[PDB]
C-alpha cells in the first residue's frame, strides 16, 4: 500500500527533481516507514558511522586502542581535513580520529579509520558481522563520494542503514560503553542543524551524521529522542541527476517534517 506519509514524500521528491530515500524505525512499536527504502544511494560521509563503530568494536578487546597514536603526514591530507591538518607531522589517537570524522566530518580522519580496519573491505566486513548484508564500502576518501547514478560502490539502502544505526546506537551491536560513546559523538555533531533536525520539533534531541557528494547528494542519518516517546531512527538520502547539482539539505528537513507529522 501507499500511505499518506509516503504520498507526501513522493510529492516532495517530485518537486525536488531528484531521488529521495527514507527509512524510519519507531522504537516505541518497532514499526517502519519507508520511501524507496530498498533502493541504493551513495553514503558519502554517512559511511563514517560504520567505520567509527567498527573501530569501537575492535576497542572492546583492546582497552588502550582508542588512545593509540596515529601519525598524520602531509601526504595524508585530502579534500576536507580541518582537524587532521592541525596535527600534520604529529599524531592523533583513534578516539580523536573518530570524533573528528563524526563531529567535524574530517576526511583524513576517516581514512585513518579505514586503514585501521585494513581497507574499505574491513568496514564492509564489520557491517556483515552486525547483520547488515547491504552496506558496502569500496573506496577511501575522497573518491568514495563520486556518487555516480547506478554505481553500486560505496552505497547502501535506507532500510539497511536505519536498521544498522538502530543496532549500533540503541541495540547491542556494540558493548555498552562503546554504544554510549557512539551516541555521545553523534549528539555532538556540528554539521546537522540544517538537515533532519531542521524538520523536527526543537524540543527533540538529535544525534546525526550528515554527508554530501557529487550529483548533489545530500544525506543525513539520525537517532532522535522525541519529547515524551521512545527513540526513532531516521535515514534520509537524496541524490540528483547532474554531477554538479547543489546540496539540498532543505529536502531532508522536509522529509523529516513529513515523518514527524505522521507519528
Ligand atoms: C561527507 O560526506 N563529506 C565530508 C565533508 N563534510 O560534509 S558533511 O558534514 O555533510 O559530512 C565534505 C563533504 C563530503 C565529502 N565530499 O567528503
Ligand atoms: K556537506
Ligand atoms: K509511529
Ligand atoms: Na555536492
Amino acid at each position: 500500500q501507499t500511505s499518506a506519509v509516503q504520498q507526501k514524500l513522493a510529492a516532495l521528491e517530485k518537486s525536488s527533481g531528484g531521488r529521495l530515500g527514507v527509512a524510519l524505525i519507531d522504537t516505541a512499536d518497532n514499526t517502519q516507514v519507508l520511501y524507496r527504502g530498498d533502493e541504493r544511494f551513495p553514503m558519502c560521509s554517512t559511511s563514517k558511522v560504520m567505520a567509527a563503530a567498527a573501530v569501537l568494536k575492535q576497542s572492546e578487546t583492546q582497552k588502550q586502542l582508542l588512545n593509540q597514536p596515529v601519525e598524520i603526514k602531509p601526504a595524508d591530507l585530502v579534500n576536507y581535513n580541518p582537524i587532521a591538518e592541525k596535527h600534520v607531522n604529529g599524531t592523533m589517537t583513534l578516539a580523536e580520529l573518530s570524533a573528528a570524522a563524526l563531529q567535524y566530518s574530517d576526511n583524513t580522519a576517516m581514512n585513518k579509520l579505514i586503514a585501521q580496519l585494513g581497507g574499505p573491505g574491513g568496514v564492509t566486513a564489520f557491517a556483515r558481522a552486525i547483520g547488515d548484508e547491504t552496506f558496502r564500502l569500496d573506496r577511501t576518501e575522497p573518491t568514495l563520494n563520486t556518487a555516480i547514478p547506478g554505481d553500486p560502490r560505496d552505497t547502501t539502502t535506507p532500510r539497511a542503514m536505519a536498521q544498522t544505526l538502530r543496532q549500533l546506537t540503541l541495540g547491542h551491536a556494540l558493548g555498552e560503553t562503546q554504544r554510549a560513546q557512539l551516541v555521545t559523538w553523534l549528539k555532538g555533531n556540528t554539521t546537522g542543524a540544517a538537515s533532519i533536525r531542521a524538520g523536527l520539533p526543537t524540543s527533540w534531541t538529535v544525534g546525526d551524521k550528515t554527508g554530501s557528494g557529487d550529483y548533489g547528494t545530500t544525506n543525513d542519518i539520525a537517532v532522535i529522542w522525541p519529547q515524551g516517546r521512545a527513540p526513532l531512527v531516521l535515514v534520509t538520502y537524496f541524490t540528483q541527476p547532474q554531477q554538479n547539482a547543489e546540496s539540498r539539505r532543505d529536502v531532508l528537513a522536509s522529509a523529516a517534517r513529513i515523518i514527524a507529522e505522521g507519528l
